[PDB]
This record gives structure tokens, C-alpha cells and sequence, in this order.
């Protein structure tokens, strides 16, 4: 009985990784993720310079899950190249680097040189669509033009695989669009569903106040709040995409949680909300849980089952 | 200490009332939702001609909550609209009936009928701006341009005040263009945040199956997943409609979700999921518990505290 998966031309002991944001930010984040029992990493999403994010409190977490407008705070894409390029140890586990650039020509420089350390060391590229672009305009994703643009430039100047995290939709139609879009370009061989669900409202009734301080206290929303919403996610795509991997993120806690994904589709499984709150040690029982229904179910790999979630009559 | 208030030229017990699709679709629902403690009813959303609705299963609850496509089952309009000329009991409590016509045309013709009875006995029409799935073409509000045609042809065609319930949004800038939109209609009294969260998926991991059988298991949530959507959603519109009030919709199950809900803005509060699942016993609890929360705090009636949810400086 066995974790083990072959993608994208790499090894993965489980499918197991975090998820953009969480345990990625600094070199010691990157080592205590190297270090763990996950199958994987993704480095803390990019701008071309070093950002702080917001002013704090910018993440909160509660029993449900969990609710952050962090700023896009990070190291800059040089520390996240150099980390790539010369600190990785890839004997341990496969590296994605997660680049958010806030237009498309921030996104087109960075993957123009990212491309030969992604060609030279195997570092994996997740563009990140759930992302500002033009204020007062959606969200990147939820701009189909802007989303076709994008992939286009970024298609052209990085001229090898990558993936890209989605934020997720709520409507068929969206499903039926967003994937075509994303069909129109061979080289997004991963999709990443879900980034949080947008601009939620969590109030504290003692206070009766909002609690985190950017944006009048609306931000992403992660955890157990959004596991249906991710699944549907990961399963809309991985049968729009018959073609690409899927990979799912949010709402993962358990093993079981982790096995609802790879039944809609997952390939890979992130860890956020869950991760922050829980630490590094969420990976062996994750792994443990997940063995634990693949024996009792008779499951000796992931391949028996994922995506084989039955519908009704 | 009593929770009686005044909207719409109309007196309510309570800010309660039931979600339209929950506890009201047969004359036996709208008399048990007229016989409890709520402060309203709002009828099942109707159609010119009756609809069966899906195959079954096509509802199902968890500790979490629920999720459902019913098809919009209901026992056409000719039959709430007697229920509300001729069956209601307007000394009770006041009624809204939901209209959710296929077509703008069909919601034409449904609302000139309405508005006799509207003028002659006071029923409220609270018009449901979501829709059956037709491929190649989003819910009518998230197509900005539908949205608007249909309030344009309601408004013409009922010339009273009205409300509008709202899918949730997830991005800023379209709350500030769907507000916009239902600005420029001044007989748009009220606005219903929220509906369900479009298209989540539930799996059971023993089975290995979806839980519904419609849409391949696809279908709206609510309950406890949705209440920041649905607190988000509240205090956007409330922010963004000063003229207009807002009536929230999602995640209640206590006094203290009723109390955030009017927190962020609501003035009346419907309760879908936690309804169904207790009961409509469930409206003397919450009644009990919102008015233990307003008397620990000292506050003496709802205007004190509504919309004054405090964000950080
Ligand atoms: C503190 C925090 C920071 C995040 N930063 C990013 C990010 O920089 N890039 C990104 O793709 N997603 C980011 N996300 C989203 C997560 O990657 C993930 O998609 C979301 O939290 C849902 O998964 P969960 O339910 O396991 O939390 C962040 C989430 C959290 C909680
Ligand atoms: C079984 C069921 C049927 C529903 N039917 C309708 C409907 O006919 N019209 C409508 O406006 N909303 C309908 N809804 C949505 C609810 O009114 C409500 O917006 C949603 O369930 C979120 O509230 P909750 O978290 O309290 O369940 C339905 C919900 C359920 C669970
Ligand atoms: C400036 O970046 C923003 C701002 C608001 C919302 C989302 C982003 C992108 C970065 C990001 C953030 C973030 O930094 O707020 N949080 C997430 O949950 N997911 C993300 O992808
Ligand atoms: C989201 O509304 C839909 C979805 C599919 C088919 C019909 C409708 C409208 C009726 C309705 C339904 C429904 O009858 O399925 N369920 C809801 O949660 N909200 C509704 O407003």
C-alpha cells in the first residue's frame, strides 16, 4: 500500500504539500517545510520586489476555518529564485514556486527568469490567477480576458510546463469558461483548485467587531468552511480538463478529507488553514489517515481511486 | 423587552422569518410557518406553471449544513397567489411571496398579476435573481446586463416597492457593480443576502458517492459553511444601498448568528437549513437567545446595534 506518485516528470512520497502561504515565507520556513513529511513544497507567492503585506491583524482563525487579507507580504522573486536555484536540497522533495505578480508584465519578468533554473533544476512554477490586478476591476480569474492574457504572455515567455491556482467559482457557466480558457494553453499542465473563498465577513459577537484590520475586515476565507466548495472545484476541472492534473487545496484536516479530494480528482493535496493552525507534524498523521482508509477500503494505490467518485443513478 | 419593529409599512413581532425554498411550498408549510413565533413567511419561489422539480435525493443536511438542487419545485403561482388573496392570515404576520420566473417575461407576467393583490392586502414580493443552469450563459445576477432588464421590466410592470434576493458575490468590485445596478431602481426597497453558495459538492467517503442525485451531485449550500459569505455579503450591500435595507440570509442557528447578521446590517433575518432541520420551534429559541445577548450587552432595541459592526483603526 503506497502514497507514492509520478507527475509531471517528478517523485512524490505522498501527495502531500502546503499550501501557498502557509510555512513558505523565509528560508527557515522553506527548510521546516524541507524537513517535514510532506511530499512536496511551494515557496510563499512572489512580486518582483519585497513586499510587507498589511498592517496586522491580517490573518484569524477560528474553529471553521480561517480568514486572512495578508498583503501578498513576501521576500521578493530574487530570495525565491536563489532558494530554487541554490538552496533547495531536490533529493528531499520536489519544489513549486508560487509567483503572484500584480500585472501581467511583473508576471512575464519574473517566469523570463525563473525559465532556465526551472529547466536546470526542476522547480516547478505555480502562477497564482486568484490575484489583484487593476483595482476596481475582478480579480484575475474572474476576468476571463484578463485570464487569457495572462496565460498567453506567460505561455510565450517561460516556454515550459506550470500550473496555476484558481480561485473558485460558484456558477456552471464560470466551470464551462474558465476551463475552456485554460484549455486553450498546453503548456498549464497542473490546475490548483482552490485558492480561499473571496472577501468574506467573520465578526466576533463579544466585540462586535470585525477581526482582522485591512479592508473593514473582509478577506479570503480557508478551512472547513470551504471543503465542498474545493471539491466541487477540483471535480468541475479534473472533468473539464481531461488533459491537465488537478490539484486540490481547502478544507484538508484528515486523511478522509484528503481522500474526498483525490476522489473529485486531486492529484496533489495542499495544506493551509490546517497546516497554520496544527504545524509541520499535520503530515505523518495526514498520511497515516489517509493509509488507514486505503486498507480498509483495499486500496493499494491512489490511481484505484482518484476520481472515481460515483454520482447517483 | 420585546423584538417588534416596523419595515416596508408594515409591523413585525420579530425580525424572523423563514428562507424561501424552506417550510413553505404546500398550504400546510404557509399555515405551520403562520402559526409559529416567526415575524414573517416568504412563500417557496414560484413559477407561472407548477414544477415537480429534480429526481430525488436532492436535499441533504450535516452538522455543517446542507446542500440541495430541487429543481425549483413548486405549486405554481396561481396557488400563492390565492394563498395570498385569499388563504393568509394578515393579522398574524406579514407575507412575502418569492417569484422565480424562467425569463424576464414570465416575471412580467407573473408580477402585473401580484400587484392588485400587493395594493389591496400589503403581501411583499421579495424577486429571486437566480436560475436553472442554462449552458452558455451565467445566473441572471452575475450577468450585470440581465440583472438590469429584469429589475427595468419588474419595476415597469409592478410599479411597488419590492425586493431582490441575491446570490453571494466574492469580489469586490463586483459588489460595487451589482450594488450600482440595483441603485439605479428606486422601487427596489429591499435586497436578500444571501442565497445559497452556488454549486459545492459533498462526497461521503464510505460510499465513495455524492449525496444528491441531481447536476452529478453538484448544489447550493448553506448553513454553518456559509455565514462570513453571508455576513460579507449583508454589510457590503448595507454599505453600498444607504436608501435601501438589507435582509440577512445565511448560517443562522442561534441568536448570536441573528445578532452578527444585524451587526453587519440586516433588518430582517431568514433562517433556510437550521429551519428545516429543527423546526419551526427553531424561531422561539433564537427569539430567546437574541434578546439574552441585546439584555448581557444593554441594548434596548435592534436600531441600537444594527450596522454598527466596528472595524479596526
Ligand atoms: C495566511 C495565508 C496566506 C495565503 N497566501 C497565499 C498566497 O500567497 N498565494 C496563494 O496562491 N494562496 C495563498 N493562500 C491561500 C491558500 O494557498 C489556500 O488556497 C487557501 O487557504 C485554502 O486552503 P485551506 O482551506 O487549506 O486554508 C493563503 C492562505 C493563507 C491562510
Ligand atoms: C431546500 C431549499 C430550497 C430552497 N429554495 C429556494 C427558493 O425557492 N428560493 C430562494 O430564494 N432560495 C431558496 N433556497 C435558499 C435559501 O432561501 C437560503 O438563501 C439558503 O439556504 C441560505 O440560508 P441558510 O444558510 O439559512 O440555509 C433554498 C434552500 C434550501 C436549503
Ligand atoms: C495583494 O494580493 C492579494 C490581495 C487580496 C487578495 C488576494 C491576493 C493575492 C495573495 C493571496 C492572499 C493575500 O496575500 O491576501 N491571500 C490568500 O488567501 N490568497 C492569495 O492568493
Ligand atoms: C440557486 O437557485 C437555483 C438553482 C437551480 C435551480 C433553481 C434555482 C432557483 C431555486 C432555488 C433552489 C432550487 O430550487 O434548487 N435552491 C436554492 O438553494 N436557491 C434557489 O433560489
Amino acid at each position: 500500500m503506497c502514497l507514492k506518485l509520478n507527475l509531471l516528470d517528478h517523485v512524490f512520497a505522498n501527495p502531500f504539500m502546503n499550501a501557498a502561504g502557509v510555512l513558505c515565507s523565509t528560508e527557515e520556513d522553506l527548510r521546516c517545510m524541507t524537513a517535514s513529511s510532506s511530499g512536496a513544497l511551494v515557496s510563499k507567492s512572489c512580486t518582483s520586489a519585497p513586499r510587507d503585506g498589511n498592517p496586522e491583524p491580517r490573518y484569524m482563525a477560528f474553529p471553521l476555518g480561517s480568514i486572512n487579507s495578508m498583503g501578498l507580504p513576501n521576500l521578493g522573486f530574487d530570495f525565491y529564485l536563489k532558494y530554487a536555484s541554490d538552496l533547495h536540497d531536490y533529493s528531499k522533495k520536489p519544489l513549486f514556486l508560487s509567483i503572484s505578480g500584480l500585472s501581467v508584465e511583473e508576471n512575464v519578468a519574473m517566469v523570463r527568469r525563473l525559465a532556465p533554473v526551472a529547466q536546470e533544476k526542476g522547480v516547478l512554477l505555480e502562477l497564482n490567477l486568484s490575484c489583484p490586478n487593476v483595482p476596481g476591476k475582478p480579480q484575475v480569474a474572474y476576468d476571463f480576458e484578463a485570464m487569457r492574457t495572462y496565460l498567453q504572455q506567460v505561455s510565450l515567455a517561460y516556454g515550459l510546463p506550470f500550473g496555476v491556482k484558481m480561485p473558485p467559482y460558484f456558477d456552471i457557466a464560470h466551470f464551462d469558461t474558465a476551463a475552456a480558457v485554460l484549455n486553450e494553453f498546453p503548456l498549464v499542465k497542473f490546475v490548483t483548485c482552490v485558492n480561499s473563498v473571496g472577501n468574506g465577513l467573520v465578526i466576533d459577537a463579544e466585540s462586535e467587531s470585525v477581526v482582522i484590520k485591512p479592508k473593514q475586515g473582509f478577506g479570503g476565507l480557508g478551512g472547513k468552511y470551504i471543503l465542498p466548495t474545493a471539491l466541487a472545484n477540483v471535480n468541475a476541472f479534473y472533468r473539464r480538463c481531461p488533459d491537465k492534473l488537478v490539484f486540490g487545496c481547502g478544507g484538508v484536516y484528515s486523511g478522509e478529507d484528503a481522500f474526498l479530494h483525490i476522489l473529485a480528482g486531486a492529484s496533489m493535496v495542499q495544506v493551509g488553514t490546517a497546516l497554520q493552525e496544527e504545524g509541520p507534524g499535520i503530515f505523518t498523521r495526514l498520511e497515516d489517515e489517509l493509509l488507514e482508509i486505503m486498507a480498509r477500503k483495499g486500496y493499494r494505490t491512489l490511481e484505484e481511486f482518484r476520481g472515481r467518485v460515483k454520482t447517483i443513478e
